[PDB]
């Protein structure tokens, strides 16, 4: 039987690879995607055939990664309870998508991960696969193995011939996270020099810096009067941001699977991107609808987080984030200083601000009876109450 | 004729004492309330009586002002509009509670406020004034009075000798907010110089700060170890914080009068009061529970802006805020430096955060048949569009 | 100046016709559209014209109505406060939309409606009015004048020869609403005979009466067998909802201007339509989908109640609630007996009714369990 | 080993029993509860002796019943997916919290059940065991015995001294339910004579019948002037509503474990008192209140629908509901006929009612200003638009 095998070209890929020909002595063909972790995803490629995959395939998917689904999700405004910005969620679905895509295209019967039993990426990939292909078979290694710890893993591999050697990390172009080891303990403030992404705020420029991200119809376009395509968007506000130390967020959160988990994220371009677009929103939204759509964001937020992302519920709220984001269109200018991120300015071609509504269609006597008819209710309550 | 004056003790509050004179031939009780603004209010008192006041009554409302209106609302998590931590909008129900009261103790048929015709402040007034007394009538002369400009009303004042002096300004033991003049223009970054209550980040120390947050069943009790009265700590907090810069946001918000308005705010204490309380949420909230009250956030948010404090909407979700507060009891560690605010570490006598879940309550079985079950629904789906 | 008028060709809009020449010397254009009030809106039109008016228009406007604002509002599933289907409601921006496009092009610098200043009409008529066209000018009579009764409303009648002839009524193709008068104690109930629209439940026929009724993509398409465009499928399920008795309800509800009301409501096509295209939703539906849509329902219904039909909130939902009502294709049957509708069968093309082992449940249950047996060990 | 069983006294629980002794080596604890089911309990009870158990406990839980289940999840207006009034579900939360409550008494280190691995009853009796004795075992025999079909079932049963005997059901005080055989053909209509609670409208009084139900602070106290407990009134209203034929559902629900099925369901009393209550809710109920509420009645049912009673979700949203329903107090007035139940009338001692402001606190001009202001936003985005 074949097997199409997430293989991210590290020491557990790399002995699930020979675990699966092992066990059930399957061809195996590997897929790398490089979603922007920083591996020569190619060095990948060639390790899996040197494991013994029959089959090797890596591919660029960064711009499919931040445009079909980075930024449907920033659309949303989705925020994980009230900080995480789903790096690390958002991605497990582009990934499970390609592993059927390709089993389909190798007539394989089943696709493989090295998501831990004890996570949400497990949930991720397998809601994924099921809700693309009903009838895949799924093999786990973590679930299904015997190994009980590493330096039986690290023996194992010593075995079979495959390279070997404080906290787990995880890294795209939409953030790296950390969690784990010294970080399990919510006391324990994370350790200096831990983040990759970000330049230490301490460590941050002296001398505050501006800049300007444009949407168009709820999608950016543009930073600094520069247009970009979405990846090499993310990727320069990752760098414009990183340099001061943008987008650091520590948090315990509630996993899918129950339990709660310490994290640690750096998000710079992704955090930039959610102020600004806030800010264009502030002036080509409208009050109630900004309001209804906030109080959806979470529930939006938790969807992605607990995998449902090829899931209807999900694709429908999607029809109403879509819908309300088409009208966010304008230009955010932010001022970046020692890790923070200040919204100072926004523009909007088509603005609903109006500053002749506010200095000293409007005449102060309307006010009065609005507070009278809000109030009608108040009254009779309160004279009920005699 | 009785008529009870919400007097603050400038121009505007000084002028309408008069106006109130003139017009209606009543005798003026004037009321000033200490909320932190940073004003002696008893100078304010005898210049009421000066201005023409039969009476003036001033109070030091500051720990009332934190301990039941700032507190419950932050058990409710409420922000509005994604960045507002509504200092103006709690202070006003707390001001009119005491009018009327007065009003009521010195047979008076009216109060009165100095609130314009086109802001949120008339409503929360009125709204608080009419749901407590029904009967009660309520004057707001700038939406009765003929002043056509700033010089007409400088004149005004001399005509009866009141004494006389880029943008506006409410200041209160919570925040102290900006708004209008140069402000006005949405793209336009506030002048340099402008914050009063938070020490510029660019000027603040180079070395961050620690400070820890104790919150018993949902409020804050201890600032570093040491009791503070509700008041005395949101007041420790902001010195610690505004030394640092923490707690300034830029925001267009929607008034609840139908315009647009360009704000800023800083709110030190409240802010770190904000994270810090959901670094403790973290340990002591279940995921459901935290997810359900995360949505609800919003609406009493938009409650309290708009003026409904006195309302049963809100009343009712404090019942469901306080409930889910109640559990909310630890420590929370964070760490300030130039402008931002980060959690580093939090503990709790109850934490349901427990490492023997993340150390590598179930086994690798159980997330399988988990993951079948959830998928179930999806797999149908997939097979029905077969 | 002209002023294009809601016309409904009554006493008090007759009244107003000749309140609005003199007042404001304007020249009036009423405008008098069929909704399915059951009335000849051509006599309307002639008796404007005999009124006064410069000109009368009378439009046949039942398939926009169904078509363009009770399908979109059926679609969501709104219901305001549990029980009304929103008749009156979703009409009213129909007719402002109407008046504010011939004030367009007639050059009308102002129009009118004969609306009270305490009811819920005068928003819905003026919200939708001051969206669509922002610097329209709007007259609402009931609140500019000063008539001090009925008797002196007649009498203004007499003068100008206006024909004179215990509960207001609302009635369109979609329902027949009774409120005010009589029913105004809650504790009384209404009084027998008042139902038109509807047959008298203890008259209704000895035999029950079986209806299907087809949805393709979240609209319904036909009724037993036989195509029929929007208006007239809603009054085919009048017909047949109607000779059953069905789709009665009496509540006492909460206005926009803040005070409570109480309302009687006969709505037998839509009630049957209702729990029709639930039937379908029930096999067409994702769980997950089905439990958010009717979460925000309710919302919706307010959004329509209120008057904010044009207006970008109730558009945003809308986009909600037309994806998810896109997949409700197939067939509801209903029993219809003496009051009552009876889901009793449905069936769908893509229906998701009808794998896993026993032993799967098991494992979803434990990691359900999970958060709750800790936060039972820490209550120790 | 000690095992408490819920024994219903059935074949299933029968065979259920013996297989527990054998299987575990253990003494069976038997426990029957009587919510209404309309049988004797204590023939179960001597029954399960017989069977072999060492011990069998009998009791009439009908008042704990309705008393701390159905009035509290009645009182939050719980609907599941528009039509079941969760009969079933309801009840379950019960039995589990005897089971636990027995095995502590008893020493009993398990519990056992009869639900079937495929249902929701196996969620509801296991969420509410761990989440009130989170170390105590569960053992649910269908999803662990080797039976291969009915038949095989019947012979063990037949071996062992078991007395052996178109749908399923499932009958207590609030409803009685069918599902499966014949009616798992959703186009197809139920069986003639199917219905036990209700007679069927074809043969209902040609007289309509009126009926008072007076409600105190939540809760229902009395029917037609005369007091009756909980269990006693809804036995009550279902005995007058039952008469009548009124509350017969027919629908396709969607189950926790993922799948649809179709059920009909006859809840009389509940039904009307559904009606009742919104009927006095609707005088004394605040209009924002009250949109809130059924914004989140919905949510509270899919939690008794999945089993999540014992919960902090269910309880936070409980406080919630509880503290709404406290207003609800006066009587409703309903006409039953073939069917239906009609509200034809309800009154209040706090009504909120007053003709006095509809029949011909304000005056038409303060409609006026309330409109404009209302109208502002919406002119606003028409003028930009152009
Ligand atoms: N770039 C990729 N291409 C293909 N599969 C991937 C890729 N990245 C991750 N995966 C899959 O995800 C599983 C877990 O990946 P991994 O990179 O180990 O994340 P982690 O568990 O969060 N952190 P770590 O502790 O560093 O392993 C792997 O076993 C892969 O199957
Ligand atoms: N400390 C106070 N004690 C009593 N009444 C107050 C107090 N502060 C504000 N008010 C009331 O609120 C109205 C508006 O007050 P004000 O201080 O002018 O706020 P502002 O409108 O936000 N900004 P500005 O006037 O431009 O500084 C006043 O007329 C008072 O009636
Ligand atoms: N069919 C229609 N065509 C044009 N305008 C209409 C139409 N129906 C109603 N209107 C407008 O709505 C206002 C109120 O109409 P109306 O028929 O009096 O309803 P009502 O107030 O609910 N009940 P009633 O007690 O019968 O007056 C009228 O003055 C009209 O301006
Ligand atoms: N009154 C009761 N006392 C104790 N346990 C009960 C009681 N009622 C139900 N149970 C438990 O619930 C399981 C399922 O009960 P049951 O009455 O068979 O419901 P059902 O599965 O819905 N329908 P059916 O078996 O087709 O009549 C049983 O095996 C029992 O363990
Ligand atoms: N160190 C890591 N690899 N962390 C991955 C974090 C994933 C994050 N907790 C999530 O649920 O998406
Ligand atoms: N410049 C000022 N005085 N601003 C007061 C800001 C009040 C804030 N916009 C609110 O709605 O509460
Ligand atoms: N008797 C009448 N004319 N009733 C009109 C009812 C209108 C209904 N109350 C609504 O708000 O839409
Ligand atoms: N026929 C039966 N025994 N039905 C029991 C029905 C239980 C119902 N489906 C519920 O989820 O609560
Ligand atoms: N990637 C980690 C964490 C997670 O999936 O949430 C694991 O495999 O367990
Ligand atoms: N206090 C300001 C702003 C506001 O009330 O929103 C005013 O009186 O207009
Ligand atoms: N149509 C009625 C009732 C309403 O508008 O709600 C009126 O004009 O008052
Ligand atoms: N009681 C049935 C159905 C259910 O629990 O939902 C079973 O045991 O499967
Ligand atoms: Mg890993
Ligand atoms: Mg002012
Ligand atoms: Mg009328
Ligand atoms: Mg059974």
């Amino acid at each position: 039987m074949k097997i199409v095998l997430a293989y991210s070209g590290g020491l557990d890929t790399s002995i699930i690879l020979k675990w699966l020909k092992e066990t059930y002595r399957a061809e195996v063909i590997a897929f790398t995607a490089d979603i922007g972790q920083g591996e020569e995803v190619e060095e990948a490629r060639e390790k899996a055939l040197r494991t013994g995959a029959s089959k090797a395939i890596a591919l660029d998917l960064k711009e499919e990664f931040v445009r079909d689904f980075v930024f449907p999700m920033m659309r949303a405004g989705a925020v994980y309870e009230g900080y995480y910005l789903l790096g690390t969620s958002i991605a497990r679905p582009l990934i499970a998508k390609h592993l059927v895509r390709i089993a389909e295209e190798e007539g394989a019967e089943a696709i493989a991960h090295g998501a831990t039993g004890k996570g949400n990426d497990q949930v991720r990939f397998e809601l994924t696969a099921y809700a693309l292909k009903p009838d895949i078979k799924v093999i786990a290694p973590w679930r299904e193995w015997s190994f009980q710890g590493r330096k039986e893993m690290i023996a194992y591999a010593e075995a079979h011939g495959i390279p070997v050697p404080p906290y787990s990390m995880d890294a795209n172009l939409l953030h790296i996270s950390y969690e784990g080891g010294v970080l399990e303990d919510p006391w324990a403030e994370p350790p200096k020099g831990m983040f990759r992404m970000t330049q230490d705020p301490e460590e941050a420029p002296d001398a505050p810096e501006y800049v300007e991200v444009e949407f168009f119809e709820g999608d950016p376009v543009a930073v600094n009067g520069e247009r970009l395509s979405p990846a090499a968007l993310l990727q320069r506000l990752n760098e414009i941001g990183g340099r001061h130390g943008v987008g650091r967020v520590d948090i315990v959160e509630n996993r899918f699977v129950g339990m709660k988990s310490r994290g640690v994220y750096e998000t710079p371009g992704g955090t930039i991107l959610y102020h600004a677009r806030r800010a264009v929103e502030s002036l080509t939204l409208d009050r109630e609808v900004l309001h209804q759509r906030d109080m959806l964001s979470p529930k939006y937020a938790e969807l992605v987080y607990y995998g449902f992302w090829y899931a209807p519920e999900r694709e429908a709220l999607q029809a109403y984030f879509d819908h309300v984001a088409r009208s966010v269109t304008g230009v955010a200018r932010l001022k970046l200083y020692k890790g923070n991120v200040y919204v100072v300015g926004r523009k909007a071609p088509k603005s609903l601000y109006r500053q002749d509504l506010v200095s000293f269609g409007y005449d102060q006597k309307d006010a009065e009876g609005f507070i009278k008819i809000q109030a009608l209710r108040l009254r009779v309550r309160a004279l009920v109450e005699r």
